[PDB]
C-alpha cells in the first residue's frame, strides 16, 4: 500500500425544490474541522410514510433516505492545513419512497 | 485569486439495485473521462416517467425526477498530468424521487 501523493489546487474556477416530493426531506449540516469539506449537509426524511395525492401521509409506504458512498479529505497528519488523505464516507443525498 | 495547493494522498485505507422497491426506481449510467478523478462516474437514470403505486402499475399523474447534486471531481491541470489536479464542480444525478406536478 504505497502512498500516492498528489498536488491539488483547492481554488475552484468554474431539497426545497424537491419539496413537492412524496418523500420530502430536510438538510442537516455536519461539521468536522479535520475534514474537507468541513460542512456536509445530510438529507433527513421529514416523514415515516409517503405523501399521497390527497395531501396526508400514507404510512403503508416508507420514506427512506438515499445513502451513497462518496470521498472526503481527511487531515493526515491531524490538524494539517495542507496535507490530506482522501477517505470513503457514507452520506444521505436524498430521500425516496419505497414499498414494504 | 491566490492559488491554494495542497498535498493529497490518493491511497485510501450496485447502488440502484438496493432501492429497487422505490416508487421512482433508477439505473446507473457510465460516464468515462480520462482527465478526471475519479474516472468513471455512475449517474442515476429514472426508469419511468411516472411513479409506481401500490398496485405495481405506473401512475403518470406523478413524476419520477432525478435528484441532481453538485459534487467535486479532480480535473488534470496541466492536461494529462498524473500528479497535479485542480478540483472542479460538476452536476450529477445521485438518485430519483417522486414529485407532484
Ligand atoms: C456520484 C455518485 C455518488 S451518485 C450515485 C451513483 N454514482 C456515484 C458515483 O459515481 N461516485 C463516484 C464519484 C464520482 C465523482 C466524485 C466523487 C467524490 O467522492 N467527490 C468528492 C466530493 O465532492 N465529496 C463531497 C463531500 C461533502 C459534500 C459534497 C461533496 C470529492 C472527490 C475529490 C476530493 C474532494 C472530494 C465520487
Amino acid at each position: 500500500n504505497f502512498p500516492r501523493t498528489v498536488m491539488v489546487n483547492l481554488n475552484i474556477h468554474n431539497s426545497d425544490y424537491y419539496n413537492r416530493s412524496t418523500s420530502p426531506w430536510n438538510l442537516h449540516r455536519n461539521e468536522d474541522p479535520e475534514r474537507y469539506p468541513s460542512v456536509i449537509w445530510e438529507a433527513q426524511c421529514r416523514h415515516l410514510g409517503c405523501i399521497n395525492a390527497d395531501g396526508n401521509v400514507d404510512y403503508h409506504m416508507n420514506s427512506v433516505p438515499i445513502q451513497q458512498e462518496i470521498l472526503v479529505l481527511r487531515r493526515e497528519p491531524p490538524h494539517s492545513p495542507n496535507s490530506f488523505r482522501l477517505e470513503k464516507i457514507l452520506v444521505s443525498v436524498g430521500c425516496t419512497c419505497v414499498t414494504p
